[PDB]
């Protein structure tokens, strides 16, 4: 039970779950909370997970250039992203660093004319009413590279793994 | 609408939901996430919401002060508590300060000795084999004076509002 082989089994396993984020949107891995360092205090939000590589370690979500979480990335990229799973019984904790790519044109052509809409109408979380600003440029990536996933395995009894960059090879830790 | 009973309703909405937390085990705000600023970047979990006061606007949680997300307080009381509510289509956002405060050991007394065990044996994340730790008084209440709540409600259009206190009114924002 405490095997090398079972700590990798449930890395495998987490990010399994991360990719059915990606294909499911019933799925809790569909809207993971990623917090920031804010402008007074941590700061969280729920996005939609866009892609995963478990070979890059990358989870990736898609936002507004303009919004809050982007202004605190490019003051400090440290991120956590956060999933619990009730169904599996998981808790997945992940410490990244955030890094800002522009969005792919194509992809916002592809949008839906509400979505598309949203991301020309006023700056998220200016008080109404307020001026909108049309630049299809707020199209935005943020690749989340992370450096540790802290999996809670809530069975009989609980179980806890960590797993840290560069070496990802896991340690079973106190719950 | 846009109507100040509407602001009223809605801030009222996320009270009777974090009401519901305490009350139903599989309801989304039974378990929120709770935010803090760790060591190297923002940190964030899952813990069991165990009240609520509108009044005082604050939301309790139990942990164990051998935990590192006390000594994250420690350094810095700010928190941010967050749920996801799909069934409500609501997302809660929320600035807190953290206390730190002993718990009831009347209460302790009366735990069952699997809920006993979340307060005894090893330091939470300590790489196993793990040395049980000596600490007196780990049963801890974490309080969490909420000074500002940010709801989306997932309507179509989305509709968003950020309350503050002491007063709680209202206004509208962007999402
Ligand atoms: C279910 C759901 C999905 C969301 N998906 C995204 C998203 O993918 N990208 C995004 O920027 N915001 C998303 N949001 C809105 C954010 O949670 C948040 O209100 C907004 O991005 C502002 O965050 P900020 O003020 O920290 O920048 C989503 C909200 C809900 C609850
Ligand atoms: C469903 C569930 C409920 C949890 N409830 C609590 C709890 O109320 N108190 C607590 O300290 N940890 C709780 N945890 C465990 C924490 O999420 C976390 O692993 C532990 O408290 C350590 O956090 P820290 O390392 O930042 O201190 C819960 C986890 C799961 C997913």
């Amino acid at each position: 039970g405490m095997s090398d082989t079972v700590l990798t089994g449930l890395l495998d396993t987490v990010w399994q779950q991360f990719g059915r984020g990606t294909k499911d949107r019933h799925h809790p891995a569909r809207h993971p909370t990623l917090a920031t360092i804010g402008t007074d205090g941590p700061d969280l939000r729920t996005l939609v997970l866009r892609a995963a590589s478990h070979a890059e370690a990358t989870l990736e979500f898609h936002t507004d250039a303009a919004s809050p979480k982007v202004a605190h990335i490019r003051r400090d990229a440290r991120v956590a992203i956060h999933i619990w799973i009730p169904k599996a019984s998981l808790q997945v904790r992940a410490k990244a660093i955030a890094k800002i790519l522009p969005g792919d044109p194509n992809l916002f052509a592809q949008l839906p004319e509400a979505a598309r809409m949203n991301y020309q109408g006023p700056v998220p979380g200016t008080p109404l009413p307020a001026e909108p600003d049309a630049t299809p440029n707020r199209f935005t990536r943020l690749i989340c590279h992370l450096s540790e996933i802290d999996v809670l395995h809530l069975t009989t009894p609980h179980q806890r793994a960590v797993y840290t960059a560069p070496d990802w090879r896991g340690i079973w830790v106190s719950p």
